[PDB]
């Protein structure tokens, strides 16, 4: 495991720390317990206990890409930014937890109902499509309050958007921002915008772009994108101008708004302001 | 890579299919199908019997995962058809990729033997040779066993002339994240190039495109068709046309097998019945 020395820091960063750091005797973690498993790593379930309150059920994951002492400050900088995020389609950490034994952890409030792409896919669940425009909503309403903090997604997805016990879409972070900033490469290619793929420039607007993929994924129950195409094609795809089609179940008006977030040049395409107002309005006609 | 690594129930349970590397040479200096499907080479596996088997041997270098590899390793070794290319064994090491092993199929695959134009089957050898897939695909599809890639180039030929579906295993790599291969789109189903979801239903119309190919003695499907408006050209409703040589009942078949609800479709048991009687009307 990697040993830090975290009494290394700067007593100053320290002291403007305190708010968002946990210390690992305030927090339990369950490593039998494993909630889920992909690309960025395991996540466990967690039992924090906040003002020696009540337990509070939480998700736990460590950050393995970082070691050294340096790269740790880096996070915290950055984990004061994320706890401010307060929004309720925006799932903010509670803070982080270093530790001498391994990498940092970060808390998270535990998602009953976990990640948007899975509970659409299951065959148990079955929402309608009523639903399914309802969680767009929620998306654009959480991507407008990150996009007023200028804050860029990068890695905006079904699998990326969590479901609390009330079914409320939280938009999640696993860290793509700081991953490409370090190693410079595994990015997710059909959510990223024209730009991306070539340029690697990343703005609210390549993130409108992922949000078009992400409403297509909803009216297609998760289906993946692009899936009559190869992933090393998909550059060539979309420099000939073919986007994806239209689901069976997808309203006009709705496919009308996914073609404009996938506009080829970059100022064209609209804002999540204006997402909200037009998924809201097409919530409200659709039966 | 480490062979007793994870849980060591498998190990145990895996104990037929497993392979020793004491009896087995890998003839590394004679290479199949000059390299074009991947590291193959030729090979000899010492039976415990006494007398040793001519095989082929190829090495599979994608993996670190290995869990999900091993527990297909199960299903294709307890499979037995004479119209399926079975899996003999894997044979693991401290070090290096695993080895797959197969019975050595002489005259290779089905594509490139129609198309070969020093052999010269007759419509009634090539129907017989379309008949041995539908009732390989039978024995797969009554056992739950969704071959996602079939075609002619999969099917391989023994030296009784005896077409077995043979499976190459890329149809689990089809990834979320990918750094800077190829899906068969023109041998997928409508619902398949959608969802990328496949089943039983999914083989068949596979497989109506693999009669076509036969028919065709290995033709490219929809020549002049661009890989991207594959999707709509089914959408339109648009289908592959008859061959030259393709009976009218056998087309049926074929635009039976490339119906856009996939339930409508007919089962293997059923498509076996049908080309039976088509290749029992045949003089030869
Ligand atoms: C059981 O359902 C689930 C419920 C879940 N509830 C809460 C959280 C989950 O996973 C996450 C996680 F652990 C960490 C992070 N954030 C970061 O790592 C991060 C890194 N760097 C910088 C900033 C960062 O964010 C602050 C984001 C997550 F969403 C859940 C996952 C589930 O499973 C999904 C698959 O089954
Ligand atoms: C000389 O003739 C040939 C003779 C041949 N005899 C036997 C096998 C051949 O090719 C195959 C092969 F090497 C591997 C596999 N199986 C897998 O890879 C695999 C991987 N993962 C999981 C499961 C898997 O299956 C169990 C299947 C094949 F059919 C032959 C190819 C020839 O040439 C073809 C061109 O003519």
């Amino acid at each position: 495991t990697v040993h830090i020395d975290l009494s290394a820091l700067n007593p100053e960063l320290v002291q403007a720390v305190q708010h968002v750091v946990i210390g690992p005797s305030s927090l339990i973690v369950h490593f039998n317990e494993v909630i889920g498993r992909g690309h960025f790593g395991c996540v466990y379930h967690g039992t924090l206990l906040d003002n020696d309150g009540k337990k509070i059920h939480c998700a736990v994951k460590s950050l393995n890409r970082i070691t050294d002492i340096g790269e740790v400050s880096q996070f915290l900088t950055e984990g004061i930014i994320m706890k401010d995020f307060s929004h309720p389609n925006v799932l903010s950490l509670l803070g982080i937890c270093l530790r001498s034994e391994g990498s940092p952890l970060v808390v998270l409030p535990y998602m009953k109902h976990g990640d948007l792409r899975n509970f659409i896919r299951n065959e148990t669940h079955n929402p309608t499509v009523k639903d399914l425009i309802g969680f767009g909503l929620q998306v654009a309403k959480g991507m407008k309050y990150l996009a007023s903090k200028k804050f860029v997604h990068r890695d905006l997805a079904a699998r990326n958007c969590m479901l609390d016990e009330k079914f409320t879409v939280k938009v999640a972070d696993f860290g793509l921002a700081r991953n490409m900033y370090d190693k410079e490469a595994k990015l997710p290619v059909k959510w990223m915008a024209l730009e991306s793929l070539q340029t690697q420039k990343f703005t609210t607007k390549s993130d409108v772009w992922s949000f078009g993929v992400l409403l297509w994924e909803l009216m297609t129950r998760g289906a993946p994108p692009y899936p009559d195409v190869n992933t090393f094609d998909i550059t060539v795809y979309l420099l000939q101008g073919r986007r994806l089609l239209q689901p069976e179940y997808c309203p006009d008006p709705l496919y009308e708004v996914m073609l404009k977030c996938w506009h080829p040049k970059a100022e064209m395409r609209p804002s999540f302001s204006e997402l909200v107002s037009r998924i809201s309005a097409i919530f409200s006609t659709f039966i």
